[PDB]
């Protein structure tokens, strides 16, 4: 696949883009992606962050749908029209698509300065669409319309690289190790260990998994639910006792400066999170460095210090292992065989006597299903899903 290597930009703290071309004729954009979503969506009005957008008027190929769209965040919303038009990946597969894309109309805090992406490409399943699942995501669209293989993958290095419908052994070094898809949505996952240099934390799994673990490249941090977050941060702390950080440290609001080249990386423990193996009673590790989840920003006036923001923080909506984990490996959404694939990636991350790695297998005489079911609301239980 040497015309998809190097396809992407971006870092992780600002996301990842690959380029894409809508409408005709072709219009280029740069378009975030993002396996915690499920929308196709574009800037398709001026904003001040923005100098290109989707100009539905400009392509003879768009169609409208004739039905907005309110996508609200946490943190902010975009809103739109959804239509429908030709779709190319200019550095991916040979081929056109008509896909569903939402115009986004308005936004708040959505768009931010110079990120340099105009859109969201959302990798995820047809359950989490907006506004229902009958809203055919992209990567279905593809599939059907093309008969490219059900599966795609990302390098993404802190540049990478997304490959659409096949894995590139040359992105990854090691053996390619497989967890299950836990049921297709978001990319769930199921964690059922987890190490702090080499201590295990010793919870009940499902605290690992609570609501869930997802695989998210459009997330920065590794989030992880507040029990297991203390736990983390306690055993962080431990071993880097020999420095005193302020509180907003570990909140991941203030950074903390050493003098340059000085950082004592061997005080940061690594973290290992187990994934439930493809065979029951089988788990395999991925092992973050703190070079991973501590994160070098460079402000204005400390320009003899290296300084870093913590790049782990709490959930209330499970485990999200997001891009600043994802750079470390070569990740195989293999949606056809319903499990994604961890190996080691070839953009490797250093530290000067550990390595961010994938291992396995590791048996264990049960366990346990660490899986938590989320309750079920009426809501849900009520919709009719007719396919
Ligand atoms: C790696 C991408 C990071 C990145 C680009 S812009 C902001 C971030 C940080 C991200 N939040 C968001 N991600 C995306 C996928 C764009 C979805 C979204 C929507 C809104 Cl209305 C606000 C923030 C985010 C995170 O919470 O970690
Ligand atoms: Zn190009
Ligand atoms: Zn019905
Ligand atoms: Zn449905």
């Amino acid at each position: 696949f040497v015309e998809m290597v190097d396809n992407l930009r971006g870092k992780s703290g600002q996301g990842y883009y690959v380029e894409m071309t809508v409408g005709s004729p072709p219009q280029t954009l740069n378009i975030l992606v993002d396996t915690g979503s499920s929308n196709f969506a574009v800037g398709a009005a001026p904003h001040p962050f923005l100098h290109r957008y989707y100009q539905r008027q400009l392509s003879s190929t768009y169609r409208d749908l004739r039905k907005g769209v309110y996508v609200p965040y946490t943190q902010g919303k975009w809103e739109g029209e959804l239509g429908t038009d030709l779709v190319s990946i200019p550095h991916g597969p040979n081929v056109t698509v008509r896909a569903n894309i939402a115009a986004i109309t308005e936004s708040d805090k959505f768009f931010i300065n110079g990120s340099n992406w105009e859109g969201i490409l959302g990798l995820a399943y047809a359950e989490i669409a907006r506004p229902d699942d009958s809203l055919e995501p992209f990567f279905d669209s593809l599939v059907k319309q093309t008969h490219v293989p059900n599966l795609f993958s990302l390098q993404l290095c802190g540049g990478g690289s997304m490959i659409i419908g096949g894995i590139d052994h040359s992105l990854y070094t090691g053996s390619l190790w497989y967890t299950p898809i836990r049921r297709e949505w978001y990319y769930e996952v199921i964690i059922v260990r987890v190490e702090i240099n080499g201590q295990d934390l010793k919870m009940d799994c499902k605290e690992y998994n609570y609501d869930k673990s997802i695989v998210d490249s459009g997330t920065t941090n590794l989030r992880l639910p507040k029990k297991v977050f203390e736990a983390a941060v306690k055993s962080i702390k431990a071993a880097s006792s020999t420095e005193k950080f302020p509180d907003g440290f570990w909140l991941g609001e203030q950074l903390v400066c050493w003098q340059a080249g000085t950082t004592p990386w061997n005080i940061f423990p690594v973290i290992s999170l187990y994934l439930m193996g493809e065979v029951t009673n089988q788990s395999f590790r991925i092992t973050i460095l703190p070079q991973q989840y501590l994160r070098p920003v460079e402000d204005v006036a400390t320009s003899q210090d290296d300084c870093y923001k913590f790049a782990i923080s709490q959930s209330s909506t499970g485990t999200v292992m997001g891009a600043v984990i994802m750079e470390g490996f070569y990740v195989v959404f293999d949606r056809a065989r319903k499990r994604i694939g961890f190996a080691v990636s070839a953009c490797h991350v250093h530290d000067e006597f550990r390595t961010a790695a994938v291992e396995g297998p590791f048996v264990t005489l049960d366990m346990e299903d660490c899986g938590y079911n989320i309750p079920q609301t009426d809501e849900s239980r009520s919709h009719h899903h007719h396919h």
